[PDB]
């Protein structure tokens, strides 16, 4: 028996790096975030995802005893309408998603989102 | 991006589901049922095939579902209890159309599948 919550973790994990970081021409995008902890709180949900930038990986973990950078704070159908930093200005603005610490770490992070859309590897 | 949510969320199942033989009998329950997931506030769903080997899930289905269940991420980690199920459709938390059955038996497996 292998327990939910890091088989959750290991998931999102592997989903964001086939997503942001195979591709080499996001490069420049990703180095904004190196080196930053992002702390995203999902409402409803009693554990925390917490993001770890570096240059070849992002790596998540369910817990962390350290300082987080950015710490976001939100329902989890918010994901979808993160399209672009219009939307998270938006989005910050009604409530929606609450940002706590540096405000550049999400931008930053929907900036490479949007980014890898754009990119089609 | 919808393929490689799909991907994780069947290796998510299978590791969690069916890596244990122990659970054969369990999963006899679901063998050939189609449960549909519909997340609130997500444009797309889930679809859960259930065959011996393994669970697959599609992002796309052109067909019908034996069961559909319709709650909002929050309630989702809730479905490992087969006890509180009762509790979740009463509340109006998780809506269910279609086989109650198949979504019982879901949680039954998920719940056999964990530790407390
Ligand atoms: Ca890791
Ligand atoms: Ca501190
Ligand atoms: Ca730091
Ligand atoms: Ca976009
Ligand atoms: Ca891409
Ligand atoms: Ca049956
Ligand atoms: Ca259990």
């Amino acid at each position: 028996e292998m327990p939910f919550k890091p088989l959750v973790t290991a998931g999102i994990e592997s989903l964001l790096n086939t997503f942001l970081y195979r591709s080499p021409a996001l490069k420049t995008a990703r180095s904004r975030l190196l080196g930053k902890v992002l702390r995203v709180e999902v409402k409803g949900f009693s554990t925390s995802l917490i993001l770890v930038f570096s240059e070849r990986q992002v790596d998540v973990l369910g817990e962390w005893a350290g300082d987080a950078d950015c710490t976001v704070i939100a329902y989890a159908s918010v994901l979808p309408k993160l399209r672009d930093r219009q939307q998270l200005t938006a989005l910050i603005r009604s409530g929606e998603l609450e940002v706590q610490g540096d405000i550049q770490v999400v931008q930053n992070f929907v900036a490479l989102a949007d980014l890898a859309e754009f990119d089609p590897a």
